[PDB]
């Protein structure tokens, strides 16, 4: 299971086990900079149904993971 967004996933990369998606989400994410934000919120949680809520509480729930896009 993914770990961010917790459904069913399809490989770990970037250090994590993570979805099929959140791999794309965050190489994209990272290196290319996309703009989100849930800084002056953050309530939300991440999961199977509230990660088309918010693509920010994702962002920063992947990274506290262990994520990383020059992992090993
Ligand atoms: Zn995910
Ligand atoms: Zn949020």
């Amino acid at each position: 299971l993914c770990l961010v967004c917790s459904d069913e996933a399809s490989g770990c990369h970037y250090g994590v086990l993570t979805c099929g998606s959140c791999k794309v989400f965050f190489k994209r994410a990272v290196e290319g900079q996309h703009n989100y934000l849930c800084a002056g919120r953050n309530d939300c949680i991440i999961d199977k149904i509230r990660r088309k809520n918010c693509p920010a509480c994702r962002y920063r729930k992947c990274l506290q993971a262990g994520m990383n896009l020059e992992a090993r």
